[PDB]
């Protein structure tokens, strides 16, 4: 019975050009529908709608997997391994 996505909350977020990231919905004036999401490994920051959004737990056996993007594995680190520390 899912919830609403919150803060603290772990995800792949597709972007165009991009494969599908290991993220984290941040903390905040929000867009519409839209998320500040904090992508793992380039600790860049972007507004994404749920339809960019896809579940840490069950979609990591699928997205969970090296790439040679800046930034990719590092990021597939954090998300396992301190996913709610402080990447600033």
């Amino acid at each position: 019975m899912p919830h609403a996505f919150k803060p603290g909350d772990l995800v792949f977020a597709k972007m165009k050009g991009y494969p599908h990231w290991p993220a984290r919905i941040d903390d905040i004036k929000p867009p519409p529908n839209k998320y500040p999401i904090f992508f793992f490994g380039t600790h860049e920051t972007a507004f994404l709608g749920p339809k960019d959004l896809f579940p840490y737990d069950k979609c990591k056996d699928k997205y969970g997997k090296p790439n040679k993007r800046k930034g990719f594995n590092e990021g597939l680190w954090e998300i396992q391994n301190n996913p709610h520390a402080s990447y600033s």
